[PDB]
């Protein structure tokens, strides 16, 4: 059970390490799009002119929901938010332990546009397409950092106890495999001189057998 | 994609590459454990030849 668990940690920590492998292209978007948003408002753009950076905030939010959508771990999608902590979708838990119960729940966030407040519930896009939306545009970018930047904070604290989970389970495993060893194993040092003794002990109760068994030849000299 | 893609062949090497190390040690120790019980059988089968004394 204790390797078994080990081996469940490393899967787990596989799994944290690729959602934030993930994250890390979102916000670099997501940077990407708030130094777009303090260009923009500068006042020697034309309407056109903040039109062409608008398409460019357009396609980097697509690919923003298309990290969304698409990025996902062993058939199992990880940003959609059905791992979020009041999602009823499902729950991850990580086995960490040999024994029952021993089990720690994961939360992973909803991380679309949507909820990065990129996008309004109706679908509009974050439009820069004027001066005074693209200061408005800033917070919500800020915000949208701050969140990606706590849930990295979260999958880095995830990572660190489950790398202190493996190391105490391969030291306890070390531990149990040495006792196990010492209550279980045979010590051959001593065991061959118990055979040696008990196989020399068998030829000379043989010898004496076979010296009895012709004793009572000597009774027939009489008869 | 990049870092998708070495993040999912480090996992998949995790599931499915081995250990060298660790099978080295438990093939040094089977090996062990057979060069004990032939060399053990090899006497083992020769203790019915003890009874021939008798006749």
């Amino acid at each position: 059970g204790l390797r078994q668990a080990e081996r469940n940690t490393e899967d787990g920590m596989s799994l944290i390490q690729t959602t934030e492998g993930f994250l890390q292209e979102s916000n670099d978007i997501i940077q990407r799009i708030r130094t777009l948003a303090i260009q923009s408002s500068n006042g020697i753009y034309t309407e056109e002119d903040r039109q062409m950076i608008q398409v460019e905030v357009s396609q980097l939010i697509d690919e923003v929901d298309r990290i969304a959508s698409q990025a996902e771990f062993n058939k199992m999608n990880l940003l959609q938010g059905d791992f979020a902590r009041g999602s009823r979708a499902t729950s991850m838990w990580f086995h960490i332990g040999p024994n029952m119960h021993q089990r720690e729940r994961v939360f992973i966030a909803t991380m679309t546009a949507r909820s990065l407040n990129l996008k309004g519930q109706s679908g509009e896009l974050l439009s820069l397409s004027t001066a005074d939306k693209s200061n408005d545009a800033i917070g919500t970018l800020d915000a949208a950092l701050t969140r990606i930047s706590k849930q990295r904070a979260n999958l880095g604290a995830y990572f660190n106890r489950l790398e202190h989970a493996a190391k105490g389970l391969m030291n306890a495993y070390e531990n149990t495999q040495a006792s196990e060893s010492r209550i279980r194993d045979a010590d051959m040092a001593e065991e061959t001189v118990a055979f040696t003794k008990n196989q020399i002990l068998v030829q000379s109760g043989t010898a004496m057998l076979a010296q009895a068994n012709v004793r009572p030849q000597g009774v027939l000299s009489l008869l």
